[PDB]
């Protein structure tokens, strides 16, 4: 493992920007890859694009360096892009839980109410909320503590830390993560349990079939959540324990989890694999 991880990080940045770029691509040419669901996935992608773009080389000039070098503006402001990715994913993440969900119980008023030019508005308000819930907060400075190393860390343009009042710390990562997380939890093992009863004996290969695809492609999903859980997860599980001890938990093992997380913006474009789609999309845009 010391080795793979070892190579890993050389290549994040490559593997999220080019792994996110093919993938919006890969739809943007092929109209049979043009859906409602892989909307929504332009939208992670776009997310994860700018993770890899702007929050990691930053996280990373600042772990190496081990030091802040861009200014006390720049700070807050990376802070916020970072929020702001985390929740919209997801909250994308359980639109399409959701979205799955009345395409699977409402057929019927599902095609006549969801649109293209309707989903986009959809995406557009996810974006929205999020920008409130994470970037608002921030500019207002609810965030900031008052203890003396705290006030410490806030006169140093070298200091990055995102030390938070314990308030803060608990409401926004209930809002942004525990919530959404529960409702998409929620919502998919609904999804699953109706995707059970469907294919739970008389029937040919005209719905055997036409439920062969959206099996295949509705796992996908559920490995794409699956991993996004498992990835951000530690992350935030450890970031309530420190409101409790805050001398409890090692700081490398807090910066530890946050590259877990991030590693997550490269590992969807390869999952999307599973489909022959995008599989050939891909070696096709790659001049195979
Ligand atoms: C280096 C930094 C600190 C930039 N990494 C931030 C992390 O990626 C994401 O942290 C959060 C994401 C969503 C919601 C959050 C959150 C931290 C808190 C708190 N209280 N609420
Ligand atoms: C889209 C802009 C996102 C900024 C995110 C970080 C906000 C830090 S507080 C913010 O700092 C600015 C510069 O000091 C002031 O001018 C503002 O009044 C104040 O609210
Ligand atoms: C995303 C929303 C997070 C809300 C966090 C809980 C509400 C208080 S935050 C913070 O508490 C400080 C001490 O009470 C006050 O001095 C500040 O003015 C205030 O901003």
């Amino acid at each position: 493992w010391e080795a793979g991880m070892s190579l890993l990080m050389a290549l994040v940045v490559l593997l999220i920007v080019a792994g996110n770029v093919l993938v919006i691509a890969a739809i943007g040419s092929t109209q049979r890859l043009q859906t409602l669901t892989n909307l929504f996935i332009t939208s992670l992608a776009c997310a994860d694009l700018v993770v890899g773009l702007l929050v990691v080389p930053f996280g990373a000039t600042l772990v190496v360096r081990g030091t802040w070098l861009w200014g006390s503006f720049l700070c807050e402001l990376w802070t916020s892009l970072d929020v702001l990715c985390v929740t919209a994913s997801i909250e994308t993440l359980c639109v399409i839980a959701i979205d799955r969900y009345l395409a699977i119980t409402s057929p019927f008023r599902y095609q006549s109410l969801m649109t293209r030019a309707r989903a986009k508005v959809i995406i557009c308000t996810v974006w929205a909320i999020s920008a409130l819930v994470s970037f608002l907060p921030i500019m207002m400075h609810w965030w900031r503590d008052e203890d003396p190393q705290a006030l410490k860390c806030y006169q140093d343009p070298g200091c990055c830390d995102f030390v938070t009042n314990r308030a803060y710390a608990i409401a926004s990562s209930i809002i942004s993560f525990y919530i959404p997380l529960l409702i998409m939890i929620f919502v998919a093992l609904r999804v699953y349990r109706e995707a059970k009863e469907q294919i739970r004996d008389r029937a040919s290969k005209r719905k055997r079939v036409m439920l062969m695809r959206e099996h295949k492609a509705l796992k996908t999903l559920g490995i794409i959540m699956g991993v996004f859980t498992l990835c951000w997860l530690p992350f935030f599980l450890v970031n309530i324990v420190n409101v409790f001890n805050r001398d409890l938990v090692p700081d490398w093992l807090f910066v530890a989890f946050n590259w877990l997380g991030y590693a997550n913006s490269a590992m969807n474009p390869i999952i999307y694999c599973r489909s022959p789609d995008f599989r050939k999309a891909f070696k096709r845009l790659l001049a195979f």
